């Protein structure tokens, strides 16, 4: 499976409440897990009621589905965003090869998923990022630093 | 001044509460002041009473101090862990000589705060880094790309 759902394992998930912010729920949940969670500002619904028997995996793709939110792992934090916080930016270094930063992004982070995908774009030594917003930045910094790496040489 | 404290202005900041988790008042904080956080699960204490008339950059001080947090700013989001998180980390890279990967480190994050702090030591082609949990990620993440790439010339 994903590291992600490697890490949440299979104990299932309880909850009840008659109403607590949805942060909440996604709060309480990772820590049940102990898996370390940053939810966005935009995740502002209400969650009622009670989840049961419910697999770990399972609840965070339900829960996500109905308040349309898109997540984003990177073995460390557990990213939770609004699926409409998703955006595109073009990346061109300036001395470094678009095919040796690929080689680089690649085996250091997901780079296909709906959360964070890169691709090469026809835009001359370019790449597009598409994914939340803490994708679009580590990327642009990793970038920015490989491509100040390249113009020392 | 600090760009968190360019970032949360000059307006100050009002909450009162017989009894929330500090959590809450942390996440509370942030959003009055349109600031993406992270607060760690270590953070578990109990807020009670009354801020008012309080300038956020002191209020996020006091905080700190009474609870004992320490806190980390990367120009995306604020990210808040006990003071007890710090850690200590030697990063060595193969390829790239360390004077090279201070250069690359310091133009893209603090590298002088105890939140994050980087030197040289005695062991050749060495770094400590000394900090949260998410600075001693992010540095160590970079640290091994900029070798990757220093290995490929």
């Amino acid at each position: 499976m994903s590291s992600l759902e490697k890490r949440l394992g299979k104990n299932e998930y309880f909850i009840i409440t008659k109403s607590s912010p949805v942060r909440a729920i996604l709060n309480d949940f990772a820590a049940n897990y102990s898996i370390p969670v940053f939810i966005s500002s935009s995740v502002n619904d209400d969650f009622s009621g009670e989840i049961k028997n419910e697999k770990p995996v399972k609840v965070l793709e339900k829960l996500s589905k109905l308040y349309h939110l898109t997540w984003y792992y990177d073995e460390n934090i557990l990213y939770i965003y609004k699926t409409n916080e998703i955006s595109r930016s073009i990346i061109t270094p300036t001395y470094l090869d678009i095919d040796s930063l690929l080689k680089y992004l690649s085996d250091t982070i997901s780079v296909n998923k709906n959360s964070c995908n890169v691709r090469k774009i026809t835009t001359f030594n370019s790449i597009e990022v598409r994914g939340v917003p803490e994708c679009i930045k580590y990327i642009t910094s990793l970038s920015e630093s490989l491509d100040k790496e390249a113009q020392s040489k």
